[PDB]
């Protein structure tokens, strides 16, 4: 008994077996190819300053305004740990790469661009809308991101113009609401804003690809509660004003129903790619697991073109060379296996999300269950690396990792605790101004101890403080370990070196839609924790207190 | 030469003369005696585990549940900075005191207590509810605050127990709305479970006078908007979910019309008065100005007892040994001089007042435009201590210091920096738990770099770093220079070592409504500097940027 | 002016593209003071008056 995926599968059909191939899914033989994990960091050991010296033109070089990277002819005038490169994602529509100093960061877009030029047959992309900080409400994409997606789908054009068939290309972002500058109240304002956007994105993409062309593409908005007020569809024992919207947050690129990338990373490209990245992950993954994705997106999309009515979303489609309402509600979920699918390492997989809120009905939180059994389970070891702990709800009150049929994260992580199990956790900087921590570490281990002090431990205060001081260590991500404000989107747990999740769905609390998977496999999880566990913890903080 | 408060009153006459005597007042004369600054805090220059030694009791001795400090026999058995003190606030109903070790903070207690067992017409409470941290629902006050009210009203009603007339004592509290444990649709239970809790208070403190006694008491809570979906009343730019909820936050215990304790203090016993306490200010002055303070009550218990429209709020009295809704409404205004008022020294002083937001018409926010007009006419210097200076939106918006008439604080400041005015500014730490400042220094710096680079100045970003790193400091609060934990809850400012401001008003953005005197004086300036801003300045940490 | 506005309300909508760009810029005024072209003279001078209507929901009812 070392934690397998199939006992989080069968105890998930035991409680909610009408969810089954809706927010969870058998587990499957899926393949991971070198580069299946795309970590993006800054250079664990090195500091920020010399990081960010990576992103510094030099000898009559520029820093480029599609990719925010420095100009190029050698590795001599690259500065940090760049290196000259030519990467395909940057050959625009007349088929011209750019020399640009690269960091190891990119090796996202090159994972996005390839998966994307190979499609055959759809394109299905969603994640969470950029936020909007002060700029002009931006969607999907920004940064060296867009360009990215951009060039991918004019080379897609040209990869398909003889075509049997059109390809589907479906991008959807979950969208705040209420929207910057406008109170709930203006609904109306806040879609006809929404449109423009999305306009504006797709125009964009039309002007660089062929006049005609076999692509249909289309842009979307999906929000699925405004209330505040009152309950968004949920079994929540906590109430919040902050809980009582949702919108979704997963993340997905999903090609030909085969090839997913998936994790925490919003397509953002000044958070990740460039100066002072946040650190963060994804996986590039192939198999019949793409199903599952493929599913999800079809939930989100099918609840866009027909919901009627209650909250009312937008999207466009252009497609031989016109604008259109033709909405992609559906891109089939039937798994076909590609030629030499089969290479890379096998391994066993399954998806989790959380379509509840106001999508589905209010029980379809299967993610938060499956990961409270997860750490119920442990045997030896429970290692955490995430953005949060804790939310702040709207008048201060801390709000806590949401309550299931099987109780709450934190009261899996005090049983992990009490039995011996060793939790190592790694948080984001409270220093961390938009991806801060939220709390300090002392307010973690307290918390902990109150779980024990009540529940049916009933553990004294110091008795209890002897478990905590000798399995919890509750450290925050730095570069160096000496820096104190670096910054983590991390959503990753790894139970007994076996089992982990990588996908969109933070410990700490809200009301969005989720998307995510457990692998269940050794060897990737050694890979997982050589490439990047073991230098991010060896690098991080610990404030003793 | 510098700043006058008269000009302050000028111009709010000029461009608000229809809420002159309601929400400012023109400066009159009022008095400041020995001990009116009610600062408290650690004893700066020490340490946290030396101030929080104060707080121990030997084991023949024990922590007296009432009031959160040591028993005592002499000074030798109080640690810290205590000393063995038998203070009258720990006098109960049959005339018995208590040896206590007690510390400096605590002569905010003896304030409130001797003010209030003084009164022969009237006791007026207006307060913040206590935050609901453990579904507790406390009313109107916490910890050593509790008893030392209860002490205060038992010796009260001795003292006129032969009374021609009866006592006014009206216990006021702004209510979080919505509460905790309550979406915002379930308007008729949160009303019901403030009844409650008041229904509790008021039945402790009857449990404590006199069977007859010519006291006539009243509870009651004041929430002036719920909507959450649009706009509270005032002239905001800005728009978020946070700023449209509403209830008093003023802090005003004024006793007869003439003595007024008025500033940050909630009456929260463990946020102050034992161990890590936040630091925060109040004055204790007698004069005219208490008529403004009376007129500030007025208006929230007009409002609470003539119930205008939507919202309903809640009260109930205990008077002649039975529980009615006589509702009261109005204490006289007019200001009656006591014998031997003048003692002391004499300080012109003005109030400013925010009432808009659903109690007054939505243009009643004069505090604001006060304090940008001192800013802005600031000749030499602007101290200013907080807790924040900006407050994070429901989905991570920064909200910045309202807009008025005049302007923007954050606007005003960038003109004093521009014209050589030196800036200096305390809030709380990053790290500050509930009580945190919620953006650090280098986000303030940045926010003002802005506001140069934009219209009138139009400065270039490295040349508009020359004027703030020359005029401007920004540090957080420590006890010594070394701790970077500490609290905060000020709202303070300090004009040409001159002009000052004592009330509730935080520069970070709210809807509350708000009560606050600005006086107008040199002496009492220094010896305000000398005792508050001076040792907590030095002590203090700067962050470089 | 009407439709910058009651834009959304019964089935009144706008669009603008400029600088490569879509955007909601409404184009309620355009300025009326006449300036006279250069050989604006050119032809047979009339008198000439206008006459609306902007009653039925967009201008008052008379
Ligand atoms: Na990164
Ligand atoms: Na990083
Ligand atoms: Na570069
Ligand atoms: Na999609
Ligand atoms: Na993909
Ligand atoms: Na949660
Ligand atoms: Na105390
Ligand atoms: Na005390
Ligand atoms: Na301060």
């Amino acid at each position: 008994n070392e934690l397998d995926v199939n006992d989080i599968y069968d105890h998930l059909n035991e409680k909610y077996s009408q969810f089954n191939d809706v927010t969870f899914s058998k587990p499957s033989t899926n393949y991971l190819k070198p580069g299946w994990i795309l970590d993006t960091h800054f250079t664990f050991g090195t500091s920020s300053e010399f990081y960010n010296k990576s992103f510094d033109a030099l000898s009559f070089n520029h820093v480029d305004s599609e990719f925010n990277m420095s100009t190029c002819n050698d590795d001599s005038e690259c500065g940090g740990v760049s290196t000259c490169t030519a990467p395909a994602y940057t050959k625009n529509k007349d088929g011209d790469a750019k020399k640009l100093c690269t960091v190891p960061a990119d090796k996202i877009l090159d994972a996005i661009y390839d998966n994307i030029v190979s499609a055959k047959r759809s394109v299905d992309i969603v994640t969470l809308q950029p936020m909007d900080i002060s700029h002009l409400n931006l969607s999907f994409s920004s940064g060296a991101f867009t360009a990215t997606i951009k060039n991918a789908l004019s080379q897609l054009a040209k990869n398909t113009q003889y075509s049997d068939h059109h390809i589907t290309v479906r991008l959807l972002q979950g969208s705040f609401t209420p929207m910057l500058g406008y109170d709930a109240e203006s609904e109306e304002e806040e879609i006809r804003q929404l449109s423009l956007t999305q306009t504006n994105y797709l125009s964009e993409i039309a002007s660089v690809l062929p006049e005609v062309n076999n692509l249909d593409i289309t842009v979307g908005s999906v929000r699925s509660c405004n209330k505040l007020i009152s309950n968004c569809g949920n079994n929540n024992s906590q109430k919040d004003v902050l809980l009582n919207v949702a919108w979704n947050h997963g993340k997905i690129i999903n090609v030909d129903n085969q090839s997913v990338i998936t994790g925490g990373h919003n397509l953002w490209g000044a958070d990740y790619l460039q100066r002072n990245p946040v650190n963060d992950l994804s996986i590039n993954i192939l198999g019949p697991i793409a199903s599952t994705a493929t599913k999800y997106g079809n939930t989100l999309w099918n609840y866009v073109c027909n919901n009627t009515g209650t909250i009312t979303n937008t999207f466009v489609t252009y497609a031989n060379g016109q604008y259109t309402y033709d909405c992609p509600a559906h891109i089939s979920s039937t798994y076909v296996a590609p030629t030499d699918a089969k290479n890379g390492l096998a391994v066993k997989v399954m998806s989790i999300s959380k379509l509840n809120n106001g999508v589905l009905d209010k029980d379809a939180d299967q993610s938060e269950v499956a990961r409270v059994y997860a750490f119920k389970n442990a045997t030896k070891s429970i290692k955490i690396s995430q953005q949060a702990l804790f939310f702040k709800g709207a008048f201060g009150k801390v709000l806590h990792p949401l309550k299931t049929i099987d109780g709450t994260v934190m009261e899996a992580l005090a049983s992990a605790i009490y039995k011996g199990v060793t939790v190592d956790i790694v948080t984001s900087s409270l220093d961390g101004g938009i991806y801060s921590s939220g709390y300090n570490s002392e307010f973690v281990y307290n918390y902990l101890l109150n779980v024990l002090h009540k529940a049916p431990y009933y553990l004294e205060r110091n008795y209890a403080k002897t478990f905590l001081d000798k399995n919890l260590h509750i450290n925050f991500i730095s570069i160096n370990g000496r820096e104190t404000n670096n910054m983590s989107h991390n959503k990753l747990w790894i139970v007994d070196d076996k089992v982990f999740y990588v996908g969109s769905h933070n410990i700490y609390p809200s009301s969005l839609q989720q998307f995510g998977v457990i692998v269940d496999d050794k060897d990737a999880t050694a890979q997982l924790e050589k490439q990047l566990w073991t230098p991010m913890w060896k690098n991080s903080i610990h404030v003793p207190i």
